[PDB]
């Protein structure tokens, strides 16, 4: 006769997203349950994005154009702040930013969260470029989500490999689900998301000392960049094919990005030339995208569900009736290349959506 | 001082072709051992083919277009034929098969190995079609492979799970790797093959005591197929999408199958009606097939690589020196739709090769 927990809540994901929000959860007294094919300690799975990010902290939208954005970017670089003393995160100094134009420029709306924003000179830009400096932020991509886990452990979440199909294998043991699935949204029944869509993005990780960070969106036909992580590690990016699938390597865009990204920034090699690049690994990673933006919405669903709500349901299209529930789905996917810079911020509006449905519909 | 084996041999990759492969040189007194990234157990895993098959025997090329693909399918078809009394294989009788024209029925070739092969009757038909019967077998797909891992585990294999991205990682402890990665191989470094490449394949898994097989190639704006398992499950195919890397459901490709198949065959439903057939599971997988046909032959590689040998090598550009050793790399991948009734035909013949290399190369 023991008194149990009334917080039951299940994380359908496991990414940076779905670790996020169930950090942010347990802190607030849930009893948290992880459910996801793809786990921190996967560092080379292709079947989720979180792996493969830089990563770090690169504003991408205008405040008009993305505001939820903006707001979950600025929040997520107080916690990485907090985490430097101890090494989660890492400063990017004299970071150097370049764009075709003004425009490419967003607006400057995050100079004041970046330290040290400022505009480059044009000799210290790209041949007709423009540019801005600034302090950023990174973390090691898989040992941050690693990191997270280990947070969760402490706070009594656990953790199970499995892969859903449909919704009510995901409502067993709680009555709401964040749903931080990715790209997996399209494919489970009740959810069926057809505007999902992955960005491929294809990396080179190198050894080399170099700490300083360059992101180059000012050749539309090269589409480069250079993040240092914490371990002597950098990435050089990069692609952005969007809607391509493709987890192979491609030894043209090999040439490409290291050529590019020695232009950039000679450092990255042991003797400024491409032979004197070290490689360590080829990636190709699929962002999770989304055509609409990112989804963070609570949504009301009766189950089990029916044909008529799913294309993809199970059992035969004639159903109804018994049993019979209604239960909470709290959507948090489709970040696309911005999944790290905005996940805690993301998981402080997943965490309040949860909080209002707790409020309003269990209790 | 024991008496050590000098029949080391590793393979790489554990879809039904490595575990084949892996099978016989067991039974030939090879000490093996398998390192793959997707394992027997993987059952619902996208980044391999293997847990997706029907699957079953149906020859798809002349004997002229695919020599080697025949006398593969032969011999698999007699090991199959073993199988049924312990229900690994199970008969499919009266088996239909469609095709556009008298060209797709292949040159009859097979007709002296599957049973009762005969002709149907325009009647017997879709509308403008021709067509014939006759008796083949089929696996279950992921419990075949389980079998497979069973029968190596008594011979003293062993697994790993590992995923490499360069040669000389699979030459870990043995001078001889045979390689069956799938599409995999287009990205280790040192075998760098641009030729894989991905035929994506959706079907709908459906529970049905339907035991009829009806393969559907008469319709080129429609592929269809009902595949009767092991299991009181039906297949229900499908799509051929060359060089599509797509894990998602497509909910369109859905209606499409499930209308056709039931126009072939009403008794996969309940009633006759699309809504009264029992959908088990969407699956989505990608064939591995290579532009050239499959690939199984023996090359003589010098370790460690270089840049001139694979773009994708690890290090610097600029490499030489120490160690150098060369090394025995059996290649047995791109089999496409064929890979279970070819994978027992290609088991040997990958077996002879290690066979023959081992003499000249490995004492
Ligand atoms: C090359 C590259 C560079 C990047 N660099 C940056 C960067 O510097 N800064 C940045 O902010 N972002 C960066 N990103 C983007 C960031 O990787 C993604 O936005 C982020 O990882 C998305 O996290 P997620 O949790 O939403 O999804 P994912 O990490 O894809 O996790 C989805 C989770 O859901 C699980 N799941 C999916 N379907 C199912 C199912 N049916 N049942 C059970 N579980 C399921 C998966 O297994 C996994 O646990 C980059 C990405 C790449 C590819
Ligand atoms: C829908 C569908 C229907 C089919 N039906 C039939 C059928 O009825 N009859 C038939 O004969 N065939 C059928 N097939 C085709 C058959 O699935 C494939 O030909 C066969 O599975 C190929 O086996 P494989 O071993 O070559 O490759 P895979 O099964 O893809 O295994 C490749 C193996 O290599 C590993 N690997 C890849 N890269 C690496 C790396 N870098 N490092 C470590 N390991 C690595 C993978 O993890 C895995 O272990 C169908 C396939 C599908 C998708
Ligand atoms: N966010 C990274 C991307 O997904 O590639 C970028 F910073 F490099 F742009
Ligand atoms: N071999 C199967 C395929 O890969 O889809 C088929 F028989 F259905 F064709």
């Amino acid at each position: 006769l023991m008194m149990h927990s009334q917080k039951r809540v299940v994380v359908l994901g496991s990414g940076v997203i779905g670790l996020s929000s169930a950090l942010i959860l347990a802190r607030k007294g849930y009893s948290v349950h992880i459910l996801a094919r793809d786990l921190p300690e996967d560092v080379s799975s292709q079947t989720f994005a979180s792996p493969w990010a830089g990563a770090n902290w690169t504003p991408f939208m205008t405040l008009t154009d993305g505001p939820r954005q903006a707001k979950w970017e600025e929040s997520t670089f107080k916690k990485w702040v907090e985490l430097v003393p101890t090494g989660h995160a890492m400063w990017l100094k004299g970071t150097r930013r370049f764009a075709q134009n003004e425009d490419g420029l967003l607006g400057h709306w995050y100079k004041d969260i970046t330290p040290n924003y400022r505009p480059l000179p044009s000799s210290e830009c790209p041949p007709g470029a423009i540019g801005v400096t600034y302090d950023t932020l990174s973390v090691h991509a898989p040992k941050y989500c690693q990191y997270l886990a280990r947070e969760l452990q402490k706070l009594g979440a656990t953790f199970e490999r499995r892969t859903v199909t449909s919704l009510e294998q995901a409502f067993d043991g709680a009555d709401l689900v964040v749903n931080a699935t990715g790209l997996g949204a399209k494919s489970i029944a009740g959810i069926d998301d057809q505007a999902a869509e992955p960005i491929r993005g294809q990396t080179v990780l190198v050894k080399s000392p170099c700490k300083r960070c360059t992101m180059d969106s000012s050749d539309p036909a090269s589409p480069a960049y250079i993040i240092p992580r914490p371990g002597g590690e950098v990435i050089c990016g990069g692609t952005y094919g969007v809607g391509d699938w493709d987890l192979s390597v491609n030894p043209e865009t090999v040439q490409r990005i290291l050529k590019h990204c020695l232009r950039l920034d000679p450092t990255i090699s042991s003797d400024g030339t491409i032979e004197g690049i070290e490689v360590l690994r080829h990636n190709v990673g699929l962002r999770p995208a989304r055509r609409g933006g990112p989804r963070v919405e609570a949504e009301r669903i009766v189950l089990p569900l029916d044909r008529t709500k799913s294309p993809l349901s199970l059992g035969r299209g004639s159903a109804r009736a018994a049993k019979e529930k209604e239960v909470t789905l709290v959507h948090a996917y489709g970040f696309s290349s911005a999944g790290y810079q905005q996940s805690w911020g993301a998981a402080e509006d997943v965490a309040q959506l949860v909080d209002e449905a707790f409020q309003r519909y269990h209790g």
